[PDB]
């Protein structure tokens, strides 16, 4: 079985749980208070000395992107073939960048930053509207035709861009189709409207 | 195949993954970008991300360094035993990926001022892959498991380039001084970090290691 842990916030677990809540697996959350944190012992204990941590009963794993990779081969949620898979990494890896950069306003420089990176948007938005034109013209996933853990990382990262600068998506038709079609997948669509999800802030510092 | 490493003149993101290819007996073609060619800006426009390496693998287009390893991984059987070794793998590369990101971040953003900090949190920063190896035939083998993966090749990278920057930055972990030793002792990795092919290109870009 699988347990979470984390800090009460969505961050870098909001697209694992995704996945987990559609693929309608069950798992456990342990919560980690930003007081046990500063306690010290727990981060010590961990690989990178950062949170998620994740089990899947005796495999102990840490980096969110691993946990994604690791659901991702585990579930057959990773393209049908070799080519597909690499085509798969390429996408988390591009969202992974934007997630760093998104990180990086939030937490270091939200007030001087936010108007810089807004407008930089639209050109780090741009490459995932270029991939769904070039798939079936953007009316299934980002890769192939079946869902893999990059379409829930990109899923995430689109949700909370909208938080940010809202009618982001505006100036991309594929993404924003594709936003509302993966979000009414009916175990999605669920998990989503849930207090387990609705109830925790996006980032710890409060900002979005 | 056939393999085609699209990038600029310096050692940098592809290193690692042209240790791979060399380690591994395949064969492969440099497509070598200068500062004209990039800043004339058609290449640039063309990439998925702006950014390069791109990799041609027959009719594949691959971006992303972290992609194209994993895609060699998958391909060519260096990617652990099964699952759970793969998932083992997938964390010891993206905490390589980290620290190559800090690396990176004081090269180009930040040498003069941020090295002394940079230096004094390394030993830190490097205790992770000492402890893996510790969790693993005692340090004897790789990095995750009894065979060599993509990982072992990224890692290997991290630690010769932290030399550079810190002699002696391995001095207080065994294991990780023997691995690189071992690694870079198999024969067709040490006759490719022998050749000038690898020795006569800088580190980086902007001169700074
Ligand atoms: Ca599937
Ligand atoms: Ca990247
Ligand atoms: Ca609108
Ligand atoms: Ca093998
Ligand atoms: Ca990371």
């Amino acid at each position: 079985p699988y347990t979470v842990v984390y800090f009460p916030v969505r961050g870098r677990c909001a697209a694992l749980r995704m996945l987990l809540a559609d693929q309608g697996q069950s798992w456990k959350e342990e919560v980690v208070t930003v007081e046990t944190w500063q306690e010290g012992s727990l981060k010590a204990s961990c690989l990178y000395g950062q949170l998620p941590k994740f089990q899947d009963g005796d495999l102990t794993l840490y980096q969110s992107n691993t946990i994604l990779r690791h659901l991702g081969r585990t579930l057959g949620l990773y393209g049908k073939d070799q080519q597909e898979a690499a085509l798969v990494d390429m996408v988390n890896d591009g969202v992974e960048d934007l997630r760093c950069k998104y990180i990086s306003l939030i937490v270091t420089n939200y007030e001087a930053g936010k108007d810089d990176y807004v407008k930089a948007l639209p050109g780090q938005l741009k490459p995932f509207e270029t991939l769904l034109s070039q798939n079936q013209g953007g009316k299934t996933f980002i890769v192939g035709d079946q869902i893999s853990f990059a379409d829930y990382n990109l899923l995430d990262l689109l949700l909370i861009h909208e938080v940010l600068a809202p009618g982001c998506l505006d100036a991309f038709p594929l993404l924003s189709a594709y936003v509302g079609r993966l979000s009414a997948r009916p175990k999605l669509k669920a998990f989503l409207a849930s207090p387990e999800y609705v109830n925790l802030p996006i980032n710890g510092n409060g900002k979005q």
